[PDB]
């Protein structure tokens, strides 16, 4: 494997790997990593680029995914997309695809325009009808997965799982130190642990000595380093290659 791998140069034509969206005020962060890996995978391996919506998969999993906005379980939401398909929506008030994301974009631990973000909200409606205007119906919008499955606690394995079929999903445990990075390789220092979070593992690299993961979170772009982070690699520093989830699109 190489030394360094950047998904989003890898594979230019799929722009979604580029994407940073934003959870509100909702702790869906286990539907998101999800729904984004998946979006990128269905670029990948297509004979075709959707954005797949966190609405849907956030309101309608019910408890094989956990408890909505409460937190969920991440190998919960890729399941779902293999049993029950995804159906397509974008970024809040963007009325893209069948189901927009409903909750609005807030300040996660970084001051700037929006509101800042409350704690947990209320998970959304299941609702299964797409936006009016949208083209297809829910049923026929559904995007399936073909398999779903755990990778190992094992770098090399989750290296080539990322470098053979695209960006994965991981899970880590949140100190109050990261709520503030901005830039290098983040390692865990003082903090009280906050709670786990599941975000998009997209590459690897090394900056300066210092192995680490290419991390995508849901904080929108003005958190972090443009969204994205890094963090330590090899030592499964917080938890971070303990629980790392993918799976295939169908076709
Ligand atoms: C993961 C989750 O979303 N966690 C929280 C989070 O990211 N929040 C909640 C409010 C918006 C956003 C924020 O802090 O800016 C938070 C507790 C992380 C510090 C969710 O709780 C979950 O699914 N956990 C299980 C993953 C295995």
């Amino acid at each position: 494997l190489p030394e360094s791998f950047d998904a989003r140069e890898q594979w230019p034509n799929c722009p979604t790997i580029k994407e940073i969206r934003d959870q509100g005020s909702c702790g869906s962060c286990w539907a998101f990593g999800a729904v984004e890996a998946i979006s990128d995978r269905i670029c990948i391996h297509s004979n075709v680029n959707v954005e797949v919506s966190a609405e849907d998969m956030l309101t309608c999993c019910g408890g094989e995914c956990g408890d909505g906005c409460n937190g969920g379980e991440p190998s919960g939401a890729w399941n779902f997309w293999t049993k029950k398909g995804l159906v397509s929506g974008g970024l809040y008030n963007s009325h893209v695809g069948c189901r927009p994301y409903s909750i609005p974009p807030c300040e996660h631990h970084v001051n700037g325009s929006r509101p800042p973000c409350t704690g947990e909200g209320d998970t959304p409606k299941c609702s299964k009808t797409c936006e009016p205007g949208y083209s297809p119906s829910y049923k026929e919008d559904k995007h399936f997965g073909c398999s779903s499955y755990s990778v190992a606690n094992n770098e090399k394995e989750i290296m080539a799982e990322i470098y053979k079929n695209g960006p994965v999903e991981g899970a880590f445990s949140v100190y109050s130190d990261f709520l503030l990075y901005k830039s290098g390789v983040y390692q865990h220092v003082s903090g009280e642990i906050m709670g786990g979070h599941a975000i998009r593992i997209l590459g690897w690299g090394v900056e300066n000595g210092t192995p680490y993961w290419l991390v995508a979170n849901s904080w929108n772009t003005d958190w972090g380093d443009n969204g994205f982070f890094k963090i330590l690699r090899g030592q499964d520093h917080c938890g971070i290659e303990s629980e790392i989830v993918a799976g295939m699109p169908c076709t």
